[PDB]
């Protein structure tokens, strides 16, 4: 499909038996959700943006559906206001930014 | 032109006859630069980020070519991380997201 930018790129994403709304987000090198308990490893980082940096989990290939496509990828868990679907997972659902 | 997202989506932008990168950012409902010089009136603003809130300058009417593409609208001048072209001028310029 193509998204227009009139409103925020907003799309259902699924992971486990969470159906949340994200952002596909061209500015977001790394896919980074709102708190949630997923299972296995994970290792503390920190990233940064407007306002300053946020301390998130990074989980290793966690697959997600995003509009029905199948990505699967290293998720950043931390306190976002909103979920980022960043490039890393935009790229294998073949997303791309077109004028 | 089509932009692949394996790598930043960083272009050049042309503001004030300077030349500065930046990037096109999906997930930015505002385009914000920073810190730099533009003419004109403009009013004190607070904005909102994944690290929490910042005080931007905001400066109306503002010509910018994006990768030689013409806008005119919002920017916002203040700290943040990265030179961001947001959702305001990427709808001027015509860009869409598509899989
Ligand atoms: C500023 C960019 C260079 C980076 N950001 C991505 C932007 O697209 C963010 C996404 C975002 C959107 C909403 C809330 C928080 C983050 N966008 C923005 O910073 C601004 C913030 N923003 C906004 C608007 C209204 C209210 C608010 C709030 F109240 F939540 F702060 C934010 C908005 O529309 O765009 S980022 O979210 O900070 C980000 C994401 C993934 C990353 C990363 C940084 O580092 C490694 O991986």
């Amino acid at each position: 499909p193509q998204i227009t930018l009139w409103k925020r790129p907003l799309v259902t994403i699924r992971i486990g038996g969470q159906l949340k709304e994200a952002l596909l987000d061209t500015g977001a090198d790394d896919t980074v959700l709102e708190e949630m308990n997923l299972p296995g490893k994970w290792k503390p980082k920190m990233i940064g943006g407007i306002g300053g940096f946020i301390k998130v989990r990074q989980y290793d290939q966690i697959p997600i559906e995003i509009c029905g496509h199948k990505a699967i990828g290293t998720v950043l868990v931390g306190p976002t206001p909103v979920n980022i679907i960043g490039r890393n997972l935009l790229t294998q659902i073949g997303c791309t930014l077109n004028f």
